[PDB]
């Protein structure tokens, strides 16, 4: 069987296009000038509309992050004091004051300490201490352990299938496991502490971190602090 | 005919854009104060104005949300409480207790049960009850049912074609179908009832949900208390 | 005419993408084990003399959405491709009977000339994954032209393709009839 | 030289945008039939030599 034949080569590059797009502004103020606004704390719903899309099995969670917590100190980043001076007024606030609270439940998900997702509601005064609080860490680039709190996924192969918010493969849209909206909330209170701070073991127990755990009658220094809070998608 | 030809592929990515902006403040404070802001109510006219852009047919509705609402209990987060204590003092306010009331009528539409938006002037008394209520629901990123309250579109495919508040087709700017400012009320009583609060059917129903209904004499708790209104275009 | 995919896995009987690198950490659901018949060819002209029995006798059938064809387009996947196609492949121009078309040149005319005539035909390649990571259209190693998937749920039920690097061959031989 | 616009279903006879999916959900006014002629071509120079008939010899 006589032939001829022209060869072409086909190089597929199967490149791992991971996409997380936002729906808020960058930047989250909170501006605590009334006093309703300290005994009762801030609440903002729906600050940043998560969007996801993967070609891998993927995780979606949420790590509180500043200079000072790259220094292994996980606290708010300082920038100015307001006022004079008092002894008993420490710039030395905890990364968990801040509180997250997701719109559907984990898909899947399983864990050992408290909830393994910010699906609780915002409880008031101090009785929950651990259902709402970030996961404070020093270095959110690795995965975190397996009693952290992810947002869509877990630490095991206990994760979500790939997929977009595109097109539709049962429900579409916001509907689908792809779509997050996620409510902040600080709330101090008229002594001046955070009594929803927990201690950053992992970001999830029941050990409250207020600034009475430091000095047992210290209130937060007026100023201004600087947090930052990344929404990682890693692969599973 | 010899020829020797080259090619381009081109390929058109056609995306879903719904672009939904706001020109108010995302906090909106009720601070009631003095006797007559409990008596008659508070009123803030003009509170957001949306602008509508959407590629595909769209419906635009407000629903109200909460942590709460996100747990089945249709109610406002409670935050804190002023004052000492007192049986008759429930903490349980109704989710639908907010009015809203809409610039434009709804260009169209076609429902069930009393009105098929938030078109019917802010009435007096307990006359009304369920024509400026909002639509309350606990996963309100499914589209309403077909009795809901909408803003500019309905249930089924009866909506507004796509088109853009920046460019004209008819008419152009605040005056088209692409814009509209939207007015909030919260009208409590001296007694401490809300009386302008629906029962949770849809929120659109005329069947009073005052606190006596939990009750027959309890009054609101005074405190701080919060709800979430999210407007969302979806597509049609 | 026709074409043959191929490579050195293809060589080994296990008609695969021939991998070189794998993107990422791990997963135990992610095998680099893609089938043959993911790519798919669409031809320019009609097959001016073909008969055949299974599915569609050439390229000519249009690129379709979703998992709807299933074997319209998809390459002809053999391990041994210099041994004439059976009578159920997918030629270019041309069957495995003599039904054939006869000698020539595209430069001189007989009849039409240049690429009117039978003798130039342009090809078009496509390659379509899923979001979910497999392959819709791939279709199982009958002969590459028939109507039964072969994604990667066939092979695991719950497996995506493991990004990397992947490699293979489209051979267009022309043999003689 | 000539530019022509070419797909897979224009070979079979239909001058259409082969589509590869839909992003959304559904809606009855919404058609994947979109026509060839959508793009549009403009060339650098005029067309050195042409005799035509119909709207522009060239682009």
């Amino acid at each position: 069987n006589l032939i001829s034949e022209q060869n072409v080569t086909v190089t597929m590059d199967l490149q791992p296009v991971l996409q997380l797009g936002m729906q808020g502004s960058e930047t989250v103020s909170f501006v605590f000038s009334q006093i309703s606004e300290y005994i009762g704390g801030l609440t903002q719903y729906g600050a940043v509309d998560l969007s996801v899309s993967s070609t891998v099995d993927w995780c979606l969670y949420a790590a509180a992050f500043s200079s000072d917590a790259a220094d292994a100190e996980l606290n708010w980043t300082n920038m100015v004091t307001f006022g004079d001076s008092n002894p008993n007024s420490i710039t030395n606030l905890p990364i968990t004051v801040l509180q997250l609270f997701q719109s559907k439940p984990n898909p899947d998900t399983n864990s050992t300490r408290d909830s393994p997702s910010f699906k609780t509601a915002f409880d008031t005064g101090r009785a929950a201490l651990g259902e709402n609080n970030v996961y404070a860490s020093r270095d959110p680039f690795d995965r975190p352990s397996a009693d952290a709190r992810y947002i869509a996924g877990g630490n095991a192969p206990a994760e979500v299938a790939g997929g977009s918010y595109l097109v539709d493969d049962g429900a579409s849209g916001s509907n689908g496991a792809f779509y997050f909206t996620i409510s902040f909330r600080v709330v101090p209170a008229l002594p001046g502490t955070y009594p929803r701070a927990t201690s950053e073991d992992q970001g999830n127990t029941d050990e409250t971190d207020d600034l009475v755990v430091r000095g047992d009658g210290r209130y937060a220094y007026p100023g201004v602090y600087t947090l930052n809070v990344k929404f990682v998608m890693v692969e599973c």
